[PDB]
């Protein structure tokens, strides 16, 4: 169930709140944290980006490295919100 | 039929009468009343904004929260007009 | 033959004269007059919109409800032109 | 007959009213409610999605979990409409 | 001879005018009107679908239930055309 | 007579409702429940598959293990339908 | 002479109109109505099947049980046609 | 010799120019013009179809009813070509 | 000499032009026109079939009942050819 | 040879010079001039459209009705070019 | 009389229900249970096989070893049926 | 070749020399000289405007009516230049 | 020896190079050139076809009429090759 | 050997370098140069197309008419390449 | 029983969760781990791929090398899931 | 008795588990291990193949060379299963 | 090799250096130099434009007419650069 | 033994690694290297193709001409692999 | 003794290695080398064929003409093997 | 093993990192380095492109010419990365 | 890791701090330092500009030539900041 909650955190809170140019910055910094080939990243939307991130690193490190890339882009609000949702889920299932 | 009348109130009277900068203020205050992800709000036009509002909260609370956000922006004329159209429709179908 | 004339009225006079944003308003008000599922309306062009309207309500009520939706959008010129073409065809075949 | 009515609710009201990107979000959240292998979900259309949902969980829990996934995606209008149609059918055959 | 005319109505007017996705919707709603096993419906074309419908319910109830399923799919134009052809044949041989 | 009813359940309800790829999955899981040599399973159709299953395990355990393999393939609808038909026949002749 | 007419009904109308897979379904359901050993049914053609049916139950119960097995296979058209030919012969010689 | 020329017209001009799906439509409309049992039509190729048509109605009415069925399928080009070849042969031997 | 000509008509034109399955249909319908015991018909070839037909009914009624059985099997071409050869011989010796 | 020249006029000059949306308008107006079932028109390309037009009305009336439909779509340049090529071929072979 | 009943069990229930390839498997496993020379088994039919089995081991051990060879071939249905008939005869005459 | 020269006159001299607001005036006066649907004019650039003008009236009347619309907008310099280029081409090819 | 060379031409070059469907076309056109009864042609292979052709018309007219039937089937390559081999043998023994 | 070189020219240089839509144009223009029945052309691939062309006109006129059809489709590069390879082979064996 | 559990792991968890393009990558990397001839891999589906893998290396090394190839394709989620299911089965039967 | 057990291993485990194409590969590699004339191998089934192998090399070397040929065909699963059954029988009778 | 160098000149130097609106001007002037149907030009990118130009006129006249069209559009810099690269290649291979 | 090794090279390495369309190209080029009649090549599989090649030219020239035909089809990898296996066998037995 | 060795060469190596269709080709070419009446060849098996060949020409010319007929059928492998065995026997007894 | 490493370099590092338009440029420059027919390149994806490159030139020259084509497209980063991976593998296995 | 740090320097410090007109000056001076085709530069944003710079020259020379172009534009502050970040990274990883 923690997989599903990290899917909702990653897609619904994280990727849905960034704009299109911010999505292009995010795809510009995916290849330095994930070892994902950029040739399918180049035209992906938010759902395919979440599918490549969860598929290529797991949901836990997908959300954690999403926080890391959002801190690379100086998006302190969204990184703070993903840490709040992530700690609510870690409180939810790790306790 | 009340759904269609609230669609005409929301799009035709409400959103079509605000300008582009006023639309950007409106999108700036959508996220505090609707729980809509802003990443698709950022480049939406009036029709897509009405589609996200009606889709994400229903037409009744969409128009009512439109009145509320227009009162947050001190647009007393448009909020008064949406209350007039809304009470004409509530008189039309609720009686 | 009246089917073909109402096809020419609907596509050639009606839908071809509205712009793209006006087409999006038109698709925003199709679901309140036609019981058409919007999931295929969302990316349709004018030909597919005319195909769904004629397919889902017939050409006669398709053109008549096109006049009705154009009067919902306050497009009095195009609604007047569709009534002129529609009465020329009704004069043509109904007499 | 309740199977057929839940088929009409699921395909006609539920899946036909969501767009293509919303369908991709829906497929992104099918695997957390259904235990359906995603490799055939990835290129399915609405009919094949309804066939996998009804085939893999039954029509009743298919429509009920459709309401649940639509509430995960914050689609309160479509979830409300599926609850209205579902309660009309449960009133129709359960009474 | 009425069998042959209902074959021409069913295949030529009815099934040949629906598209491929509409054929998949039609096959999705065959099992609720015909008691036909879907395992051979899944890859059938229009001719094999007409053969299973006429074979499994007769041509008269095949065309009549084709009108019924087309009214389930909100295809009012094709259902109206099948009622026009069906009443021309019933006028042709029943009178 | 119970042999004939389980033949109608197995062939008519069970095997006729699965598609061709689902039949290939079913043949892929026959060898783990039946001790049937796969060399004649590889090109069999539904009738020859039913003949090898009834011939190699009897009709009762053929239908019961059909329910078991359909539950291995997560086909809850068809397994539920075979349990409904099987309990109608067990009610029919065992009572 | 009624024997010859039931031979023409059974072979010419009944068995010649079913296909090869339908013939295999028919042979799959012969053993539940006729007490015929299946070891010679397995490779028979339509003429040998008619010879075993007429030889093992008579032509009258052969055609009547052919109608019964065709109603087991949901072949309502062919069962209706065999009842029409059978009642034309029973009208022909029984009156 | 007219038999051989109508064989060349039927097989070489008529049946060889229709595709496979058009052949299945043709077999779907053979049973309404020829009184041929469909159970051997179902898997026949063009040569066996020509053999059943010439065998069951003669070559002259075989080609003439081929023109009639091609006009049922709205194949005006092939029906026109078969009338041209048929009138060249009737000019060839009838004069 | 008319006996020899009807032998050539029966064996050379009639029985040699039907195939093996058509020969089995012919043997299936010999017992209704000839009062021939089928136990020697079951493995006969065309020459032994002609010997039993000419031996058991004479050559004239053998060829005439061959035309009758070929019209029972809807073989209008071969029945027409046997009537043409039979009328050439009846013209040859009866005039 | 005039058939081949009208094929080159129809495919090479006529259909190859219209764009994809213009092809969809053309398919939208094929059903009013040709009695072609639209269910195969819906996904056809230019070659299959030319095959259905030449197959269903002949090449001469195919090109002439192509000029007529291009004049329905106000494509005066392409209709003028098809009349120029058509009159060059009619000058070529009719004189 | 028990000899005759075991003859009816062996030939009528046992050997008549196996197919030709199953008969060849049965002959392939006769030489390991009966000490029968295979040179006359190689072209025998079911009657000659039953004659060699009853002649070479008696009817009782013929039927019992038939059950044993059918259990070698995993034919649990036919072995179960031969045990049912064998126990009906042993109940019939041994009690 | 005169078609190409009028294309160079229309696009290169005529439409490329007017500004964006002048292009919007030009599109505002296209519908009174060309019978072009304005819904695609509304967002066209100079190349698409030239394509709709040449496509919908030919190059000769396209350039001549371009001169006429430029004289409606009081653009005497550009209308004079298009008459100079047009008379250089008419001198070039008409003499 | 010319008989043997025409046997090698007919079987080895002619009949061995045509496929199975082409062999069925060839058998479909044997009866118009050879007066061979088709009832043994229907299941013959290439060797039996060559035996009936050489037996029923001689090897010389067998190969020459093979060229003629191959020219009826528009097989210009194989007819050209049989004319080349036939003229090599006629050069070989006729000179 | 010239046959083999023209096979390599036709298949390897000619047909392998055209795409799928270009192959459909090529099949659309085969019937005007070859007298090949289109019913087997409709689903052929490049190898079967080369087999029908070489089989129905020889390799020399097959390649030469391939150049002619490629010049009908304005494929000057591939027609030039086939003329270069064809003249290299004609230089190779004709000199 | 461990064979059956590794079949369910390989087909149900492993191959059913990868998409079609991912299946083509998987087939692209089968030949480097299995010594399987690719000529039958090229058009196989998931069931035939699982049959060739289990047939050509056993189920244990089939699943283990499936994990290895999924780690070659950087599919860490599916490789982790196959290691979880594989260790649940090794815990299930190895302990 | 070891002869009978190796017969059950060879036919039941070995040859019955390979498919038809795998049987043709097996027959393709029989002649390199057995000195069996292939002219009777070419149309044999599994029982006749087992009869020629046991007849021509004995059951022990028949099963052992079956393992060897299955290892030539890279069928490691079936070769492993035949070694398991062979070592169970060698444990059974050699100890 | 000169073909490859003119491909690099045309795509890399010529078409890659023009913008999107300049590409639309270029496509607007392709039809006056190439006899290319514009219906596939309308949505092509630079690679498909280069493929249609090289395919429809050869690489040499493709680059030379590219220089000519660039001089029609007054692009003296790019036409000068294509003449410089073209003369470097003509110096490279023509000397 | 060299015959067996060249059989394993030809079937296992050579023909099993080419796909089905590549097999059809291979059969298209067999007739230019082997003097094999194509009428049995047309429906052969890889085993029958290897049987005709080894039967009609020997295994040594079969593998060597397989390398030659694979170099005609530009399959440098498979031709290189067959030369590697062929030189391993020639090293194995020729030294 | 040379008679016996040529019997073993002819029957065991030569005739036993050809298939049934190849035996029919061989019988088709026996009459051109042996002056054997074909009426007993038509149903002979390999042993009776060897008996007629050795009886009608001696064993030496029987084997030598067997090589000659196998070279007529392009069976270079079997002709080479018969020459190898024949030269081993001629080395065995002639030296 | 070097073949597998160059497969991983070519597909995983090289082709997966280029986008779709870059893939179309790559396919535009494949025909100048590989002698691959472009008709199957035109719709290939990255896996089929890698299969044609490795199949048509080997993996070593496939990767090396991939570096060469990437240097033709000025992709210095990807060419540098393929040289780094290629030298890591050449260090891995060549040392 | 130095690649990622130079990506953050180039995009985050360098390109994000210049305005839109300064970005147009930067694109105006990219073609003199990078050999990048300007046709895709013309509408690129900062992310696509960074992708073309890093893709076309590497990250190190991308940042260094960014400093060089910023010194061409007299942007001494941003060039100084990029030298400070670049020397912090060169201190970070080069020491």
């Amino acid at each position: 169930g923690m997989e599903s909650k990290y899917k909702e955190i990653l897609l619904l809170t994280g990727l849905d709140n960034i704009t299109d140019e911010e999505l292009d910055r995010f795809k510009f910094f995916l290849s330095d944290e994930f070892n994902i080939a950029t040739g399918k990243l180049h035209t992906a939307n938010r759902i395919q980006v979440a599918t490549l991130m969860i598929q290529n690193a797991g949901a836990v490190s997908a959300v954690m490295k999403t926080i890391r890339i959002f801190q690379k882009l100086n998006y302190m609000l969204l990184a703070k919100r993903l840490q709040e949702e992530k700690e609510k889920v870690d409180k939810q299932y790790k306790s």
